[PDB]
Order: structure tokens, then C-alpha cells, then sequence
């Protein structure tokens, strides 16, 4: 069973806050997701959805706002593999997200949502979470 992992964050994000993900691709994963979203409801806002496609081999950046999707972007390739244990770093700052990924910075997503606007981290899809935590 898939079974997504909420953070609730009433306070909010600031600029210098890192969200550390740490769990297993597991051997049938698909896709998996980890999205900054600006409410509890279904269908919200994100200010980041970020979808490490193994099906697919990709990894896609986008916001959806007003309830419609940006335009993806893409990191280079795909730093993850079925069967193996990763890290993820997503950083906020003034400008825009950073993702790291294992010991490597990896995408940076400018914002297009105000930050301030980040209500909620939802992690979910095909992976087994050892971790998450906001800082």
C-alpha cells in the first residue's frame, strides 16, 4: 500500500529552510512525488511538485496554480534506481527551490508561487520512506 506522509507547516516556509527526504525506491516503483502545496484540500495549489519518474526515466519540476499546471521542467536524467536508498534536500531560498540529490546539487526551480504561501509537504506514490523532516 501506498500511503502518503503529510507535514503540516502552519507557520509556513522561509527562505533557509531544508526539507530532508530520506526512504527506498522500491523494486516495482513507477513514479513518486514530493509536493509543496498551499492547502489540505484535494487538488490544492503547489508550490513545487517534484516527480522522479522511474517508469519513465525523468525527473519533472512543476507548480500548479489557479488549478492549472506550469510548464514542466526537467533535471538532467535521473538520479534514482529501483531497489536503492536515496537523499533528497529540497532548500528554499529568496529565489527559488534547490534540489540535491545523494552528495549533488542537482535543479534549481525558481519560484512561481509566492513562498509564503506553503501550507503543507505531502510525500507519496511508489517509495518506502525511512524520513522526512522540515527544517
Amino acid at each position: 500500500s501506498n500511503v502518503p506522509h503529510k507535514s503540516s507547516l502552519p507557520e509556513g516556509i522561509r527562505p533557509g529552510t531544508v526539507l530532508r527526504i530520506r526512504g527506498l525506491v522500491p523494486p516495482n516503483a513507477s513514479r513518486f512525488h514530493v509536493n509543496l502545496l498551499c492547502g489540505e484540500e484535494q487538488g490544492s495549489d503547489a508550490a513545487l511538485h517534484f516527480n522522479p519518474r522511474l517508469d519513465t526515466s525523468e525527473v519533472v519540476f512543476n507548480s500548479k496554480e489557479q488549478g492549472s499546471w506550469g510548464r514542466e521542467e526537467r533535471g538532467p536524467g535521473v538520479p534514482f534506481q529501483r531497489g536503492q536508498p536515496f537523499e533528497v534536500l529540497i532548500i528554499a531560498s529568496d529565489d527559488g527551490f534547490k534540489a540535491v540529490v545523494g552528495d549533488a546539487q542537482y535543479h534549481h526551480f525558481r519560484h512561481r508561487l509566492p513562498l509564503a504561501r506553503v501550507r503543507l509537504v505531502e510525500v507519496g506514490g511508489d517509495v518506502q520512506l525511512d524520513s522526512v523532516r522540515i527544517f
